[PDB]
């Protein structure tokens, strides 16, 4: 699994469950083409977005739909979504974990890159 | 000053100086049109982006060029840029402060909305 | 002002007001002796904790009563308090700003050390 | 496993490996008694600190030795250590995961509490 996302909720002290996210890849004409999408499980994890063959070099954007997550819980948050934009596989294949911690007016994201 | 941005460097424990950013407003056709831009000062702050008359309700995107910042320090970063995407909503007098804390593989952002 | 603390609320997107904290200095027998204390202002800031003459090199602990803050908002928090423990070291003129961003089950803290 | 700790490094984009930590529990005389200790594995995780029987109600402090971690990597950080202080098992047994993200001048911690 070369691209996985883990999301935690800092208000409830729990995984962030049912968070939708869309992944895009920058096309040669510099537009964002849809690449993969999914939602976090009961563990706050989203696996199986892509494969080693399909996950070629490029610039990728992970849009985490944090607004829909908070609204579904009856909370009005600040951000529309959280964005994680990065060049992937520039030096050969890597495995990426994107971790996110969500509050209504704040979020943090970090990346774990392994070879 | 209805919109200010402050950027901090978590590696050096200092304001992030000379960090360029652009602010976009979402248009009716869902494109991002330029709205304002600048570079952070020696205090890591960027003031004077817009005025109350101009800063109407809408969806705004702040795109922070974190990659050039790390590159100029000789450090290889993960992210192409940091994005902060939010709705401005009229609810009493509201000043927006967007803060971003930068590390090579991570960033945190929070909003302080005051009266 | 060689030592200032700023506290933000990530649930409400606001300064954390009336947050009490104590600062301790480590003594030669490894106990923590009281050094300074106060409560954050309406801007979430606590100034005037110490002076340059008094703020000598040493290990300092800032103990922030985050639990009382959340309790007064009707929210059950995880942490008993937030601690920031650091060494003050003379390297040019150095002002210390300690920032803490509070959520019920999380906190982030950073230091900005300027000249 | 009722108490586990996961630590990530925001500078290297990796688990934080070989981070030492000491856990203390507040005794009836209000002193901190040593409870458990360990170091994070290659995955940045520390398991096996305690057992369900031994992990009774109380106030616990997890001291994460972030200074030794950064120094061992030749970096001079701000904090002496990161502290996580919390009441555990007040409403019956729970499982706690403490997650931490480390930068030289900043850290974030969050808690995941499951039943
Ligand atoms: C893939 S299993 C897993 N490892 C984790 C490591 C950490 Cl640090 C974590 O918390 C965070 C995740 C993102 C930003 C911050 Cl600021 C924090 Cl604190 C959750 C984690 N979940
Ligand atoms: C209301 S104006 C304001 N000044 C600030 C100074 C600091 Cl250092 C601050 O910290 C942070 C900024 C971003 C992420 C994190 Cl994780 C933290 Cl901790 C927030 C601030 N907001």
């Amino acid at each position: 699994c070369p691209l996985m996302v883990k999301v935690l909720d800092a208000v409830r002290g729990s995984p962030a469950i049912n968070v939708a996210m869309h992944v895009f890849r920058k096309a040669a004409d510099d537009t964002w083409e849809p690449f993969a999408s999914g939602k976090t499980s009961e563990s706050g994890e989203l696996h199986g977005l892509t494969t080693e063959e399909e996950f070629v070099e490029g610039i990728y954007k992970v849009e985490i739909d944090t607004k829909s997550y908070w609204k579904a819980l009856g909370i009005s948050p600040f951000h529309e979504h959280a964005e994680v934009v990065f060049t992937a596989n520039d030096s050969g294949p890597r495995r990426y974990t994107i971790a996110a911690l969500l509050s209504p007016y704040s979020y943090s994201t970090t990346a774990v890159v392994t070879n």
